[PDB]
Formats: structure tokens, C-alpha cells, sequence
């Protein structure tokens, strides 16, 4: 797994991306790795964001599947035409893969200036593909072709002109026992669409936000390295940042930064660290009535911007932000940990980071067991529709 560690590099806050191969010869392109998605999909047209893109007339490998397929997602939209083509991870497994892949053709506040990556590698499962499950995902394509066992690990290791350069690993099929120390510790995957997951406990520097657990976890918790922040449900994001402004009562910021829309800086080297808790989220155990807590730094949560005006202070952006659709363990929560996606297992691996960013007094933990005697459900069962009840699985 050597051959796989640094594979990942990206700018801060713009998502991490694998560098891959698509078709014969192949055509080299970065692609942001996407846990919250399951679709390969490649910029395939110009676009001012695209430094280049895919071009299906160079490839003699290429198979047009004569099929359009339309994503628009919250804050934007992608689309394009399906097909097929070879794909390869050159800092990845010795293999190369007839996998699916989407043609971008059109797209709206999907591309990122600056970002260097031509596009989205989901790796979650069939279920939440476009246009529908039938379209496997680059995975159960690589599983199903190849040798390579049905598990990926990552380790996102976080960091004046530009943004601050990240780097990482995705190991294809293993884990690799130097990007993490101590115990790796699994939640289960609740449900093969997102990498969804339960979350039983919030803590706030060790105190409890005392909320029914089933408000943790609405409408879903996931695990996605596609959202950079910590993403809370409404009433979870207000007890949080109350709770964290408490903590730090000692320093009056801002409304915006609450709302991560400004920055809060410091002279250079004096960020009062030690002001700001810890956050621990306590994920759901293998076994019935345990469970295991994620520990989070304020290093984390606040990610550092460089101003250009002041290149004399160290200046924060507030990384956790309000959700509508539920829990968002994004790359915030990821950067403090190595993540194993067990999917042969359907389970979630947590353990200490061997990159992870500290300080001399505290540092990112995960740790268990913690047991609860008559736990209730803390999973949540969104509406049926009549759309999704009307659906035809064969
Ligand atoms: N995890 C996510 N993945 C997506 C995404 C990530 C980063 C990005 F830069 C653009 C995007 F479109 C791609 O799949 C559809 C939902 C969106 C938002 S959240």
C-alpha cells in the first residue's frame, strides 16, 4: 500500500482528489473523492473552471451508452452522457477497470476555480446513482472485474496568493497500519446508500447536549468527503454553537463567523486554542447498548485562512455549518482520523490519524466502549413518498 500513500492532494476547503486515467490512450485527470456520491463523472466539454477534460473521440476503448443523465443537487447541477471506458488509478491498484462514466457537458456551480480536479469519483453505493441503481458505481465495477478486496481507506490530513495546499491517502482494498495508531473502532453502516451511520451522544467539552438522539441523526448521519465541514441539523447546529460560544465567552466574535461567512484572526502564533472545546460524537458500537466517541480539536472546526491584508495574524474560519438533510461528517470530522469503509463488513472503521493536526495539551481521539442500559433508536425513518414507494426493484 506504499505505492498508495500521498495519493491524495488538493487546496484547503476544495476537496481532495486522486489522480485517474480514463480510456485508450489514456487521458489523465484529477477526481475529487466523493463518499457522499456513486457516480464516476468526468468534465467532458470546455468550461472557464476546466484546465482540461475528457475527450470520448481519443479513446478506442470508448463505448457510448446512448443515454443522457441530468444531476442537480442543492447548490448546483451537473450533466451529461453516459458510456463506458477503461479507468485506471495510477497511485492505486494494478488494475485497470471497465467502469462506467458520465460525460459532463453542462454543469452550474459544479466545478470549482482553482479546486484541480476535471471530476467526481462516488464511492457510495448503486442506490443513490444517476439516473438509478442500474448504474453501477466505480467500485462494485473494480470489486466485480478485479482481485481487489471490497473495502477503501482514507486518511485526509489537513493543513498568500493562493490556498493552502492538503494532502492524503486512499488505499484501494486494505488498510495500512502506518496512517493510524491505537484501536480501530466500527459503526455500523446503518444503510447502503450514503455511508450512513448513527450517532447516539453529542459532547461539548464533556458536556452533554442533552437532545433526543433521533435529532442527531435527522434526517440521516453520512459520512462524506465531498462536504468540507461538520454539517448539523438545525437544532443540533444552535445547541452546538451555544454551547461553543459559551466555551469561548471570554472572546466576543462576530455574528458572521458563527455563520462562517468572516473570519476571526490573531496575532501570529497566539490563536488562544485552549479557549475553544473539544467535540465528541459518539457513534453507534458493532455490539447493541455500546458505543465509541470521535473526538474533535478546535483545529478541526477551525480552519485556517491566509488574508492577504493581514499575513501578520493566523485568521479562522468556522467550520461548522447549519443542515436540512441531516448529519454531514465532511472532511472537518475525516482530517482527525483514518476512515475505513468496510463495505464486505458494512461497517465503518475510526482510528487516530498518524497525520492528524494537534496541540501539546489535547488531541483527536476515538475511544470505547461506552454502554447504555435500555438504548433507545436513535436512527430516524424519513416520509415514504408515493415517487420512491411507486419504484420497481428486480
Ligand atoms: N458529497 C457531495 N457531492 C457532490 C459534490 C461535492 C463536491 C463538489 F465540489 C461538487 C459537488 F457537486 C456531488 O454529488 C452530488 C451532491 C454534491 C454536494 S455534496
Amino acid at each position: 500500500f506504499v505505492e498508495m500513500v500521498d495519493n491524495l492532494r488538493g487546496k484547503s476547503g476544495q476537496g481532495y482528489y486522486v489522480e485517474m486515467t480514463v480510456g485508450s490512450p489514456p487521458q489523465t485527470l484529477n477526481i475529487l473523492v466523493d463518499t457522499g456520491s456513486s457516480n464516476f463523472a468526468v468534465g467532458a466539454a470546455p468550461h472557464p473552471f476546466l484546465h482540461r477534460y475528457y475527450q470520448r473521440q481519443l479513446s478506442s476503448t470508448y463505448r457510448d451508452l446512448r443515454k443522457g443523465v441530468y444531476v442537480p443537487y442543492t447548490q448546483g447541477k451537473w450533466e451529461g452522457e453516459l458510456g463506458t471506458d477503461l479507468v485506471s488509478i495510477p497511485h492505486g491498484p494494478n488494475v485497470t477497470v471497465r467502469a462506467n462514466i458520465a460525460a459532463i457537458t453542462e454543469s452550474d456551480k459544479f466545478f470549482i476555480n482553482g479546486s484541480n480536479w476535471e471530476g467526481i469519483l462516488g464511492l457510495a453505493y448503486a442506490e443513490i446513482a444517476r439516473p438509478d441503481d442500474s448504474l453501477e458505481p466505480f467500485f462494485d465495477s473494480l470489486v466485480k472485474q478485479t482481485h481487489v478486496p471490497n473495502l477503501f481507506s482514507l486518511q485526509l490530513c489537513g493543513a498568500s496568493e493562493v490556498l493552502a495546499s492538503v494532502g492524503g491517502s486512499m488505499i484501494i482494498g486494505g488498510i495500512d497500519h502506518s496512517l493510524y495508531t491505537g484501536s480501530l473502532w466500527y459503526t455500523p453502516i446503518r444503510r447502503e446508500w450514503y455511508y450512513e451511520v448513527i450517532i447516539v451522544r453529542v459532547e461539548i467539552n464533556g458536556q452533554d447536549l442533552k437532545m433526543d438522539c433521533k435529532e442527531y441523526n435527522y434526517d440521516k448521519s453520512i459520512v462524506d468527503s465531498g462536504t468540507t465541514n461538520l454539517r448539523l441539523p438545525k437544532k443540533v447546529f444552535e445547541a452546538a454553537v451555544k454551547s461553543i460560544k459559551a466555551a469561548s465567552s471570554t472572546e466576543k466574535f462576530p455574528d458572521g463567523f458563527w455563520l462562517g461567512e468572516q473570519l476571526v484572526c490573531w496575532q501570529a502564533g497566539t490563536t488562544p486554542w485552549n479557549i475553544f472545546p473539544v467535540i465528541s460524537l459518539y457513534l453507534m458500537g458493532e455490539v447493541t447498548n455500546q458505543s465509541f466517541r470521535i473526538t474533535i480539536l478546535p483545529q478541526q472546526y477551525l480552519r485556517p485562512v491566509e488574508d492577504v491584508a493581514t499575513s501578520q495574524d493566523d485568521c479562522y474560519k468556522f467550520a461548522i455549518s447549519q443542515s436540512s438533510t441531516g448529519t454531514v461528517m465532511g472532511a472537518v470530522i475525516m482530517e482527525g482520523f483514518y476512515v475505513v469503509f468496510d463495505r464486505a463488513r458494512k461497517r465503518i472503521g475510526f482510528a487516530v490519524s498518524a497525520c492528524h493536526v494537534h496541540d501539546e495539551f489535547r488531541t483527536a481521539a476515538v475511544e470505547g466502549p461506552f454502554v447504555t442500559l435500555d438504548m433507545e433508536d436513535c436512527g430516524y425513518n424519513i416520509p415514504q413518498t408515493d415517487e420512491s414507494r411507486s419504484h420497481h426493484h428486480h
